[PDB]
């Protein structure tokens, strides 16, 4: 298939549902290339646990964990790898004010060639194991000849855009990677690179991160179509930021405006936020610790209960996973009826603007406070117009290139009026989880 999109595996459910899926250990396998060295970026890590995730004959191969923790925390990730004498670190820069390194991407440098993948998985034992979590393997991409001159460049500008956002970190381990990303051929790469990294983006750079280059690329790259106020936007995350006393101020004045473009010429568009209930998490594989990875706090919520009227469960029937609690993040723009996409994004970035971006002076600069990274599915970089929702995510449809794995069902009902969103430091002491127990913070 052209899209290699692909789930993790979840333990528990019948195995047509992880046929098709990938855990990590068959990302790192020897089947996907004979390993020389590899790059970690991610938030969270377990450091005994990924090493036990490389094949017993890669684990002294050179790793670098590229991490945003500072202080204590910095000092405690320092103790985990010492063990490891092929591990190395380095700490991304977080010059604005609550800001963290949240992207999740593996560079797998091989004997023949170099992988690129984008994720959405903390490297700790349970991002892996009853999560719903969305993979993007790249090609293999092969090593241009000593010798040769060509751009390795694909239609989609991935090769420049990948190493722009390593530049940006402005650290010398990722120098590095970025050498070996100028000699390897990217050109076979069909999506878009997506990237949040930490500053106030002014003129020439205002597009080039964020919710403006999601922007900059449907203006460029998306057409659109008779009664295109009538294709809703979805997204569909794990975390809430702080948006505001109303959806005014960010959510449905910034946000939505950059998500309902289409095409380059000059709103009533639906919107619907895909979050679990409390009722999701109780009765999820995990029960009430699912929540743990869903971090919502009163304290926000409570300043934006007219965000909640967006809210819609989260079901999975599709996938098997509707009770594999979601961290994977994903926005796409579907038709009145829900059976084709003008563009799928697969992304680190919850709903926020630490992650998407907040426009300042006067609407002249956006600024990030994060780290994120994503890829983005347009029909033009496939020689479509729009996508075919596959109905079925692991079943075989009779035009793959045309159909496009959904992982969650469509359309996202509503909240019932019993429902709430999962908020996670308040107790739940009414009905006890699928292990039997409550939660109480």
């Amino acid at each position: 298939n052209p899209f290699q999109f692909y789930l993790t595996r979840v333990s528990g459910v019948k195995p047509k549902y992880n046929s098709g899926a990938l855990h990590i250990k068959d990302i790192l396998s020897p089947l996907f290339g004979t390993l020389v060295s590899s790059a970690q970026f991610n938030y969270c890590f377990d450091v005994d646990w990924l090493v036990k995730q490389y094949p017993p004959e890669f684990r002294k191969k050179p790793i670098l964990l590229v991490h945003g923790d500072k202080r204590e925390a910095k000092a405690h990730l320092h103790a985990q790898a010492k063990p490891y004498e092929n591990i190395s670190l380095c700490q991304a820069k977080l010059d604005i004010a609550f800001g963290t390194h949240h992207t999740k991407m593996m560079l797998l440098l091989y004997e023949e060639g170099l992988r690129v993948v984008i994720h959405t998985s903390n490297l700790i034992h349970a991002d892996w194991h009853q999560k719903t979590q969305g993979i993007w393997l790249s090609p293999l991409y092969p090593r241009i000849a000593d010798g040769t001159h060509k751009s390795g460049e694909s239609p989609t500008h991935f090769k420049a855009d990948l190493i722009s956002y390593l530049m940006a970190y402005n650290a010398p381990s990722l120098k590095e990677w970025i050498d070996v990303i100028h000699k390897h051929d990217l050109s076979e790469t069909n999506v878009y690179l997506i990237g949040s990294t930490p500053g106030r983006f002014q003129g020439s750079q205002k597009d080039n991160w964020g919710h403006f280059r999601l922007k900059k690329l449907l203006k460029d790259h998306a057409s659109s179509m008779p009664n295109a106020e009538s294709w809703p936007v979805v997204g569909q995350f794990s975390s809430v930021g702080s948006l505001g006393a109303d959806e005014s101020k960010w959510l449905c004045s910034e946000f939505k405006e950059s998500m309902l473009t289409l095409g380059k010429e000059s709103s009533s568009v639906p919107l619907y936020l895909i979050y679990p209930s409390v009722e999701n998490v109780r009765t999820s594989l995990e029960g009430y610790p699912a929540g743990g990875s869903l971090p919502y706090s009163i304290q926000t919520a409570e300043k934006q209960n007219w965000l909640h009227s967006y809210f819609h469960k989260w079901s999975a029937e599709t996938s098997g996973r509707s009770n594999a609690m979601p961290h994977i993040k994903t926005y796409m723009r579907p038709s009145p009826d829900f059976s084709k996409i003008a563009w799928f994004l697969v992304t680190s970035a919850n709903l926020s603007k630490a992650a998407w971006g907040a426009l300042e002076k006067n609407g002249t600069q956006l600024m990030i406070r994060s780290y994120e990274l994503g890829v983005l599915f347009l029909p033009s970089a496939f020689g479509l117009d729009s996508f075919k929702v596959k109905q079925k995510f692991f079943a075989g449809s009779q035009e793959p290139m045309a159909t496009f794995p959904v992982p969650y069902d469509l359309p996202p009902e509503l909240y019932g009026s019993k429902d709430r969103p999962w908020i996670w430091n308040i107790p739940y002491v009414k009905a006890p989880d699928t292990h039997g127990n409550m939660w109480v913070p």
